């Protein structure tokens, strides 16, 4: 569609933390938001996890949040996975219908970059291991 | 584990066709079996589909079967996907527990190669777009 | 750098066809230009070739040119490769210093998208097999 | 061919270290040998470097050597790359004709696994980031 063009308002969705608190994407409004949509059985998604974590470490304390969002059909394999593989970033999970119907999340790995105005920078953002992601992030920070 | 070593007997599992008939992996005993475990939301899995189909075309009429097996949690998005994307190979689907607990299918894309004796050639077989898969298949044919 | 930002003028470079005629990127000014920088020993580059060719077929007769540009250190393995693997798109080759020093081509696979004004749309464009490339191309056509 | 089948003797080749000393693959006879054939402009090759290094760290002091071997046409961009990107593994470089003509190294990324008897385990070995490489390495150690 065209509601995903750069400059278009980001579409809010809800997500759960590992403690079960519901959060909203809009809660992070005012910060650059880089989203990693992954699932526990997606090999290539997990291959981007070190880069995503490393980016999260590099930009710690800057006005950007890195949101790893599991799209696992159910919560339990997500929590079991996290139990055996430590991560540093705060982890989220979502089956919000808005992912499929507003963000057009048809395939993963999928990355999304949103600016401080809560507008889309790239709805199909470069992967965290790409050579250009840092430069892109710096441009919007 | 070690029940997945080459030479080990292949582990049977059941799968559904698009008409709903239950089939067994063991039904293909006597033919080389090359399995593509994919899901409709796995981008990198779908990226291997042209190569898998092309291989299926090249070896048509040889004593080998190419089994694309969806691991989608439910049947409906699998059928909807197939509705919009034609394929030539006969399509299957499975949530058999044996996939996770005997074949150790933890991540996809995942490929499996079994010989005519129904023994494992490689439980973590090369991808269909790899340079060596044809040679490997020819070795076991 | 920042001479690669979207909206920045594209940087011209020269390229050879298989007949040895020198062409310039600027020769295609007025058409959308989608560039595939590859090399004969780059496996993942060649894995994008069917998608690049398929795109070239889909947009045939539209005001867009698809430029596969080999960056092989020398011409001979490029011609030998082409001899054994037919393609439909007109093939080019370049070792122009502008690739490394103006376009920052440090790694391949690398794709570039330029608009009809000869301005950069994305200097690190999505791969031809990506779900969003068609939509991106359509936006600039 | 068939001189690359598992169980076939490994084919020796020469390689340079960063100090310029010529070494031979056969110098490592008696140890498991896992080879990473990469080049400085191969993006996907460099994406496997953290996994290759991590494996090297995990098996430190075991009877296995991890050989990163640059296939860059010339030595200078290899040394310049290494200058700006630190690594822990001892680095090698090779343009030995045996790579192309005996090991059939046509595309990279390419990995090779050899046993203590200096026999081929897999001439097209799994990538270092694959789920099965550790198990494979353990089987031959
Ligand atoms: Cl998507
Ligand atoms: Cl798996
Ligand atoms: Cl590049
Ligand atoms: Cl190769």
């Amino acid at each position: 569609a065209s509601k995903l063009l750069p400059g278009q308002p980001a579409i809010d969705f809800e997500m759960l933390d590992v403690e079960g608190n519901v959060k909203h994407l809009a809660d992070f409004k005012g910060k650059v938001i880089y989203i990693d949509l992954w699932a526990t059985w997606c090999g290539p998604c997990i291959q981007e996890s070190p880069a995503f974590e490393a980016l999260g470490k590099k930009y710690v304390g800057k006005d950007i949040v890195f949101l790893p969002v599991s799209t696992d059909t159910t919560t339990k394999p997500w929590l079991r996975y996290l139990d055996g593989h430590k991560k540093e970033l705060t982890q989220y999970h979502s089956n919000d219908v808005a992912l499929k119907e507003s963000w057009a999340i048809m395939y993963i790995p999928r990355f999304i970059l949103i600016d401080k105005d809560f507008n889309i920078v790239n709805a199909y953002a470069p992967r965290p291991s790409s050579e250009e992601i840092g430069t892109l992030i710096d441009s919007v920070l």
